[PDB]
């Protein structure tokens, strides 16, 4: 089933310039209770980013088998917390730097590495969907709707049930989601299944780092103003869509005024969303959801309330009958 609340739990993609690295020093995965307390909460999709050079560190070779078997053990221990799970090849489009449909990163790649997660996989009851590679930007926007296709087809060879989760140009920005989108209508799924999804983050610039606070002519509705583009263009185009990253800071009530108006303008709309972020290893990192000692974490409650409202069977926007 569809969950419109929903987090990111974040650690296995850590200190990208580390690899294979070592579990426990540059990337974590949950541990064993991890998942136990976000299921107490309430909280029961979650999005979970993977390092794709860790998964497979030879492009068209076997996935590595410590990576993959530490992707194994946390969708058994989602499984038996209830928790689903959207599997995130954490990327932007690149594979050791190199954008995918390069010389060095052929799309025939990708797709390989996207057969093999789903061959591994697709058996799993705890797995939900793929989304299949976070905010391509910058030198790999243009090769990007190219590269989807191959995704795509990656998938299907193996997995013909589950939706595919297909973001966008320019870091999937959902407030320049049409500027750049059309190219992705050309995308096909032959089992018909994708669902487009978008990030927000309301600092002014939208790259999430909050360097700044709110500033005085913060507009509370600026989350919904930067969904509106993407949103609006899933009903234009008879889309469904998904917001894969939105996170602010714990400390003005003007972010959570904007965050609450957002979950707001999203379950009107049965668009599902991740919290950015949770996960076992962020310290003080600002936009964090996981319990620290002395931490508040006022975005939770704002989740909790929404879960609570969640009345969608599907993702939406509804279309016109
Ligand atoms: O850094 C790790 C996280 O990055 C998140 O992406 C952000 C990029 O890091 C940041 O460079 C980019 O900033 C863009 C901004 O989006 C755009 O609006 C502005 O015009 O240009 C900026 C670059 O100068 O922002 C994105 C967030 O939007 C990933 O989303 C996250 O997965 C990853 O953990």
């Amino acid at each position: 089933s569809v969950d419109l609340i929903g987090i990111n739990v974040a650690g296995a993609e850590f200190t990208g310039g580390k690899l294979p690295g070592k579990h426990g020093t540059h990337y974590f995965f949950p541990p064993e209770g991890y998942f136990e307390y976000w299921s107490e909460q309430g909280i029961h999709t979650v999005r979970f980013p993977l390092k794709w050079e860790r998964l497979q560190p030879s492009l068209n070779a076997e996935l590595d088998d410590v990576y993959a078997s530490l992707v194994d053990d946390m969708l058994d221990q989602a499984k038996e917390n209830d928790i689903k799970v959207i599997l995130d090849v954490h990327n932007y489009a690149r594979y050791r730097k190199k954008v995918i449909g390069t010389e060095d990163v052929p799309v025939s790649a990708y797709q390989d590495l996207m057969e093999r997660i789903a061959k591994r996989w697709q058996g799993h009851d705890a797995l939900f969907a793929y989304d299949i590679m976070n905010a391509p930007y910058g030198s790999a926007d243009k090769l990007w709707p190219a590269a989807a296709q191959a995704g795509i087809d990656g998938v299907r060879k193996y997995d013909k049930k589950r939706p595919l989760l297909i973001e966008g140009a320019s870091w999937s920005s959902a407030a320049r989601w049409p500027r750049y989108a059309d190219e992705l209508l050309k995308l096909k799924d032959p089992a018909d299944n994708m669902v487009f999804s978008a990030h927000v983050y309301i600092d002014e610039d939208a790259s999430g780092s909050y360097k700044k606070g709110p500033g005085k002519d913060f507009e509370p509705m600026i989350g919904v103003k930067r969904v509106e583009p993407f949103v609006n263009w899933l009903k234009e185009h008879g889309k469904k869509g998904h917001i894969g990253e939105f996170g602010i800071p714990n400390d003005d009530e003007r972010w959570l005024d904007a965050m609450d108006k957002l979950l707001a303008y999203l379950n009107e709309n049965c668009i599902p969303i991740n919290y950015w972020a949770a996960g076992p290893s962020w310290g003080n990192y600002k936009l964090s959801i996981e319990p620290k000692d002395g931490e508040k974490r006022p975005q939770v409650a704002l989740l909790k309330k929404y879960a609570a409202k969640d009345n969608c069977s599907d993702f939406g926007p509804a279309k016109a009958e």
